[PDB]
């Protein structure tokens, strides 16, 4: 079940985000500001429809999806992708596909913290979120 993921979460640690963003071709100036941004992520559910909000002073996104059903997405860096999110080994696994490329955004609860692992190419970023509410 998804239920321990639900709520409001704040970024408290980030490792290799610049490498991940550079791998996606994000420009230097956007990486600069993103490296100093601390987002809030809000995860809500209504039945098997999940809504994932990511808020900040820089960029803001919102997606809604049905678990295990593909959806179109336009990412914070303006990639137009085909996406699917599923529970897999108790993790929320978000797979984005575009132009034959793939990136995964994997969320796992470890000791009450939500660990977001971002993989594109060889770049692996780990971001740790702490529960606000
Ligand atoms: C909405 C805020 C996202 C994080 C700061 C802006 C970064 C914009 C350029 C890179 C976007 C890459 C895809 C989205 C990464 C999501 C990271 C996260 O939720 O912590």
């Amino acid at each position: 079940m998804v239920d321990a993921f639900l709520g409001t979460w704040k970024l408290v640690d980030s490792k290799n985000f610049d490498d991940y963003m550079k791998s996606l071709g994000v420009g230097f100036a956007t990486r600069q500001v993103a490296s100093m941004t601390k987002p809030t992520t809000i995860i809500e559910k209504n039945g098997d429809i999940l809504t994932l909000k990511t808020h900040s002073t820089f960029k803001n996104t919102e997606i809604s999806f049905k678990l295990g059903v593909e959806f179109d997405e336009t990412t914070a860096d303006d990639r137009k992708v085909k996406s699917i999110v599923t529970l897999d080994g108790g993790k929320l696994v978000h797979l984005q596909k575009w132009d034959g490329q793939e990136t995964t955004l994997v969320r796992e609860l470890i000791d009450g913290k939500l660990i977001l692992t971002l993989t594109h190419g060889t770049a692996v970023c780990t971001r740790t979120y702490e529960k606000e509410a």
